[PDB]
């Protein structure tokens, strides 16, 4: 640490305070992320590790992994703007159509990238959604839920949203998938075109319950094995499914087609990264570059 400056604390990551640093022999301005006690377990170590060599233009780049005096500090790429923080900012017009299709495009060739390793997110949001002056969004993030786990609560014990979480987790699924990424970013999507959250639940059941009212209960017609899930429960309300054209007007039959595909029950069903980028609603896909204050 004494190899840096800290500038400001920037934010309370997952995991530990995140501080914007400049590194004082070599110029650079970087985020340092602390992960909060019998030092670092050698599995997390281990994990990380190999973060640092998967390596892509939309995922925030790992430069490298401190560990002293038993204490973890991960160096990042610095970005100067999340999504949250944009979307928040653009609510009075919303984010133009080009600029959403533009980072639901880069976001998934970061996923393609990533899953083709079987590396997952676990946990995308828009406050991991990180933003540049050039057009690109990037993952934040990536692969730290395999390495330290997801808490409930963060160190500052802020709540850990349950906003963007796949129904598969929340049936109590063991060994999920890639397609949990995919539901996240489904998610997203349709928050930026509406301006307001999909699901904003506020505990496990109300964030079920919210997914049900908008996609139907789900059941074995549509997702077989449902109900045997380990929190799958037969007196669940049966909820019938809205049309997406009332769920995210004004979106196009593209984007409605390929949300719907973001956010099938079934995660063996549900698109791929891969085949997603190469859906319809990418013919016309550009690169803007969006309005930035800094
Ligand atoms: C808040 O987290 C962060 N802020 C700015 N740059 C980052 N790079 C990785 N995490 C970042």
């Amino acid at each position: 640490m004494e190899n840096f400056q800290k500038v400001e604390k920037i934010g309370e990551g997952t995991y530990g305070v995140v501080y914007k640093a400049r590194n004082k022999l070599t110029g650079e301005v970087v985020a340092l992320k602390k992960i909060r006690t019998e030092g670092v377990p050698s599995t997390a170590i281990r994990e990380i590790s190999l973060l640092k060599e998967l390596n892509h233009p939309n995922i925030v780049k790992l430069l490298d992994v401190i560990h002293t005096e038993n204490k973890l500090y991960l160096v990042f790429e610095f970005l100067h703007q999340d999504l949250k923080k944009f979307m928040d900012a653009s609510a009075l017009t919303g984010i133009p159509l080009p600029l959403i299709k533009s980072y639901l495009f880069q976001l998934l060739q970061g996923l393609a990238f990533c899953h083709s390793h079987r590396v997952l997110h676990r946990d995308l949001k828009p406050q991991n959604l990180l933003i540049n002056t050039e057009g690109a969004i990037k993952l934040a993030d990536f692969g730290l839920a395999r390495a330290f786990g997801v808490p409930v609560r963060t160190y500052t014990h802020e709540v850990v949203t349950l906003w963007y979480r796949a129904p598969e987790i929340l049936l109590g699924c063991k060994y999920y998938s890639t397609a949990v990424d995919i539901w996240s970013l489904g998610c997203i999507f349709a928050e930026m075109v509406t301006r307001r959250a999909l699901f904003p639940g506020d505990s496990e059941i109300d964030q079920l319950f919210r997914i049900f009212r908008t996609l139907g209960t789900p059941d074995e017609v549509v997702w077989p094995g449902v109900t045997s899930m380990p929190d799958y429960k037969p007196s669940f309300p049966k909820w019938a499914r809205q049309d997406f054209s009332k769920v995210v007007p004004p979106l196009d039959e593209d984007g409605r087609s390929l949300l719907s595909q973001m956010l099938h029950y079934d995660p063996n069903k549900r698109i791929s990264a891969k085949a997603a980028l190469a859906h319809p609603f990418f013919q016309d896909v550009t690169k803007p570059v969006p309005h930035l204050r800094l």
